[PDB]
């Protein structure tokens, strides 16, 4: 059958260098392990150059939010998003030089995003770059989200739970995840097993504490496998 797994806070931690968030030796085994016996999807709002050096692995990925995906190592823009492929290069040469104007500021440049973290920031500046940023966006006609820490500008329209509903129809699935975009995507398939990660109010059918607990579901799905055939 299928699962659809998000990847940060969700597999691995949320972490103040996102940059650094390659899968470990257990996490390798495990999803290794899953994708054997489970059509599995990492669903992300990660490049697909990201997650594939994360998680070098042979699995499907839905990445940017649904705006591309990576089928059978095919790079598959959806919704014509490569049409904003020229648009988030200008994006970050008109705006890699904030990372002086506001120290502690961090860009992570994609082909189809611009990720700015101001975890590292000073408190006073945030209103003042959230703006430009906004201004930014207007400029460039892309789409402006908002996150712990991070700000990110994106292809409009991006959605998890379209994404995965496209791929599934009326499959059987279970899909996870720790944050309002994934809490979304259960929205637009609530016929799945639902799983949330983390703390917080959830309409998942299932709830575990963190990434570990998670690994731990994943692990004994894989078992129940093993016996299975
Ligand atoms: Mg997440
Ligand atoms: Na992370
Ligand atoms: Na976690």
């Amino acid at each position: 059958s299928l699962i659809f797994l998000d990847y940060d806070g969700t597999l691995v931690p949320i972490i103040m260098n996102p940059e650094e968030s390659y899968a470990d030796a257990g996490l390798l085994s495990l999803i290794s392990d899953l994708k054997e016996r489970f059509d599995t999807y990492i669903v992300t709002g990660r490049s697909p150059e990201e997650i594939s050096r994360f998680l070098p692995l042979d699995i499907n990925m839905i990445c940017y939010h649904g705006a591309c995906s990576k089928i059978n190592g095919q790079i598959v823009y959806n919704n014509g998003s490569d049409r904003f492929l020229g648009v988030f290069d200008r994006i970050y040469e008109d705006t890699r030089s904030w990372v002086s104007d506001f120290p502690g500021l961090r860009i992570y440049r994609k082909n189809l995003a611009v990720l700015y973290h101001l975890g590292l920031m000073g408190a006073d500046m945030k209103p003042k770059l959230r703006s430009r940023i906004e201004e930014i966006a207007r400029i460039f006609g892309v789409e402006t989200y908002y996150g712990k820490m991070i700000i990110e500008l994106r292809v409009p329209g991006v959605n998890k739970g379209s994404a995965i509903r496209s791929v599934r129809g009326e499959r059987p699935a279970i899909i996870a995840g720790d944050d309002a975009t994934d809490e979304a995507a259960f929205e637009a398939n609530d016929d799945a097993l639902t799983i949330k990660v983390g703390e917080g109010e959830t309409h998942a059918k299932f709830h575990v504490a963190d990434y570990i607990e998670m690994r731990k579901i994943l692990k004994f799905i894989e078992m129940l496998g093993v016996q299975k055939k």
